[PDB]
DNA sequence: CTGCAGGGTTTTTGTACAGCCAGACAGTGGAGTACTACCACTGTGTAAGACAGGCCAGATC
């Protein structure tokens, strides 16, 4: 199998070269994609002409540091 | 024992010089900021009307 081959043959090379792996996890996008699941439910327009547009808007809004910083609010 | 009344007794309560400043009253000219109903759009539930086919009556096999 593939990943097995990667991990028994190719781990050391990349770990040597590009600093760190798992650092570049795809985990983030897929894992977070459940946000695209929920946003469609709650804040839809709704009409697919807009459904994207407003979903993307809310998403990026939820994504910037700035509002996350203001969400922490002194721990 | 009881009820009632002069005063006690301490607390509470308002009236009392005396000066100070927060807080409000008018309005001005309209911005403007908050509010309230369109509004474009389809997803979801709904229930009137097709309808068919199953059944009884008419009449038959
Ligand atoms: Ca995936």
């Amino acid at each position: 199998t593939n990943y097995l081959h990667k991990t028994l043959a190719h781990v050391p090379e990349i770990v040597e070269r590009d600093g760190s792996i798992g650092a570049w996890a795809s985990e983030g996008n897929e894992s977070g994609n459940k946000l695209f699941r929920r946003f469609r439910k709650m804040n839809a327009r709704q009409s697919k002409t807009f459904e994207l547009e407003d979903i993307l808007k809310h998403h990026w809004l939820y994504t910037s540091k700035y509002l996350q910083k203001f969400m922490e609010a002194h721990k």
